[PDB]
């Protein structure tokens, strides 16, 4: 039917109208990682420490609504402890959570491996959590050969897990450890080199980047203040659809 209606069967919403136009213009593409590159959902790929620390760990993560606490809680029961009585449990917002069981205190809470696990105040066992990358790169190669579109990665996320994934797909240039400012700013840099750049985007570290993109991508499971300022929707999450779109 209308175009817009073509597009959203294509599995995009065009929020914006003039974007046809902008996209002719693209000579750059930035993925933002977390939930655009991969999925938004955090898994444990590895634990320290032996079983009755993970029970711990477990148990009092049991209590918490955090993406990271689910992710252990999710790992435990694979591995077929089960949750064990908690008391005194207390979130903390910046750190994590800490609780008592069997007259032990146990915290469970960031670090650097990242998280970490505290009986009575002595690290005992540790999580590297980390994403799920989405299925796909020859997708991305069609870009590289598709025009000569340059691609870029940008993330808040640690330069082990930025350069795993950037290795994985075959892209040479990306930034780890990025707070919006940052991006922000390199995008500006871009711009004002004259390039013309398309950013996907998910999630809060991503919107004020999106919005300053010469046209903007957000992805479906995106966070609200992601979407208010993109000028395209990909309902369908997928990646490889808002490709081919750039196949012009
Ligand atoms: N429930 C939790 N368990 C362990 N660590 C947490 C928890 N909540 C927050 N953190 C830590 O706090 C950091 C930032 O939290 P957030 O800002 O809420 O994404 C995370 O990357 C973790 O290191």
């Amino acid at each position: 039917l209308s175009l817009y209606e073509k597009m959203l069967h294509k599995g995009m919403i065009i929020k914006n109208s003039n974007v046809y136009e902008k996209i002719k213009e693209i000579d750059t593409i930035i993925f933002n990682k977390t939930g655009t590159l991969t999925y938004g959902t955090p898994i444990v790929t590895q634990f320290i420490g032996d079983s009755l620390s993970l029970a711990y760990a477990a148990s009092v993560e049991a209590l918490s609504s955090h993406p990271i606490a689910k992710a252990i809680v999710k790992y435990a029961k694979e591995q077929g402890v089960k949750i064990l009585e908690v008391k005194d449990f207390k979130e903390i917002s910046g750190i994590g959570v800490r609780g008592k069981i069997s007259d032990k205190i146990i915290e469970v809470k960031k670090a650097e491996n990242d998280i970490a696990v505290y009986i009575n105040g002595e690290p005992i066992a540790s999580f590297n959590i980390s994403d799920v990358p989405r299925p796909n790169l020859k997708d991305y190669l069609e870009k590289l050969k598709n025009e000569g579109l340059k691609i870029i990665i940008l993330s808040g996320d640690k330069e082990d897990k930025v350069k795993e994934l950037s290795k994985e797909l075959n892209i040479q240039e990306y930034y780890s450890n990025l707070s919006p400012e940052d991006k922000v700013r390199i995008i500006e840099k871009l711009k004002q080199n004259g390039n013309k750049v398309l950013m996907i985007g998910d999630g809060v570290n991503d919107a004020a980047a999106l919005a300053l993109a010469d046209v903007s991508v957000a992805m479906g499971n995106g966070v609200d203040i992601s979407k208010n300022v993109a000028d395209i929707i990909l309902v369908s999450n997928d990646i490889g659809t808002l490709l081919g779109l750039i196949k012009n």
